[PDB]
């Protein structure tokens, strides 16, 4: 089998991308945020405080006939950004772009942060690691994708977001038509439960590159670049005017400015983020001062290629036994 989704950003910064989600019987229609950086599937539902809900689509598990409560089944989770959310636990139908599981653990929320509710446009997330991450107690559940893979032609998924327009998440094939040159394969490790791996490099705009082992994360969940200090430093001092704002959290920029690209290494192979990519437009509505999405790392304790990165090139997620990474440009 296979299955291809649409991925829309939710807005004109690209800050994430949602992708239809059809759960339960008859189908319930979620936007989730597919996440490469974690491996639980929650949703906003009929369970969810209703004073912690502002506009997302709920999922109503006593309106689907394949709803089943997994007993005693809990879930909470945190992410890197400081949100959370937690819940209980059903099984139930659920596809993506025409590829059907059964028994997928749907993690219905009881409660979520607030940066969840202030979001309007995201009704959940679909986690693509490693099942090692889930957060189900006291019986861990599959991923999505870790359900389906048997069943898919090749055990793959794919991202390919867009720059201000949308993208697609293909699951058992790969689209030959969807990028260009040939795809860079590179080797995951998984003993944190990501999609963890190690890029050759870098340069910024036109300058030499610069060979040096950076190991970070494939997080499509993840709206930037999260790199060493060194590297940043290196990125925004071709930018003038740009400065590390403790106030604003990171580095800004002027809005006036023209970005310089760049470049990340996959083995021997090259992936040009375009300067544009890496505006993130004002600090404040009004504001002359602009948000970098090249970003430290330092305070995070992983580098992360989030949709920044990812957004320059055509990503498999290979799921074989021994699972890689493939990077193509297009």
């Amino acid at each position: 089998s296979t299955g291809s989704a649409t991925t829309t950003p939710i807005d004109s910064l690209d800050d994430a991308y949602i992708t239809p989600v059809q759960i339960g019987t008859p189908a319930q229609t979620l936007n989730l945020d597919f996440d490469t950086g974690s491996s639980d599937l929650w949703v906003f539902s009929s369970e969810t405080t209703a004073s912690e809900v502002d506009g997302q689509t709920i999922y109503t598990p006593s309106k689907s006939t394949t709803a089943k409560l997994l007993s005693g089944a809990t879930w909470s989770i945190s992410y890197g950004d400081g949100s959370s959310s937690s819940g209980d636990v059903y099984t139930d139908t659920v596809s993506v772009g025409g590829l059907t599981v059964t028994g997928q653990a749907v993690e219905s929320a009881k409660k979520v942060s607030s940066s969840f509710t202030e979001d309007s446009t995201i009704d959940g997330l679909l986690g693509l690691a490693f099942s090692t991450l889930n957060t189900v107690s006291p019986t861990q559940q599959k991923t999505f994708f870790d359900n389906a893979k048997a069943s898919l032609d090749s055990p793959v998924f794919t991202a390919d977001l867009g720059y201000h327009a949308p993208g697609t998440y293909n699951f058992g094939f790969i689209d030959t038509t969807a990028y260009t040159g040939s795809i860079t394969y590179t080797a995951v490790s998984t003993k944190q439960g990501f999609w963890e791996w190690t890029s050759t490099g870098y340069a910024v705009g036109s300058g030499t590159f610069k060979s040096t082992s950076i190991d970070g994360i494939a997080d499509t969940g993840t709206t930037l670049l999260y790199l060493p200090a060194t590297v940043v430093s290196a990125y925004w001092a071709q930018v003038s005017g740009a400065k590390s704002s403790s106030s604003v959290g990171g580095y800004v920029f002027p809005c006036s400015a023209t970005l310089p690209s760049f470049t990340f290494g996959v083995g021997s192979a090259r992936i040009v983020i375009p300067g544009d990519y890496i505006d993130f437009g004002p600090i404040s509505t009004g504001s002359s001062s602009c948000f970098g999405g090249i970003q430290s790392s330092a305070g995070i304790g992983i580098n992360i290629f989030g949709d920044v990165a990812l957004k320059a090139a055509f990503v498999v997620f290979n799921g074989a036994t021994t699972p890689t990474l493939g990077f193509a440009s297009k």
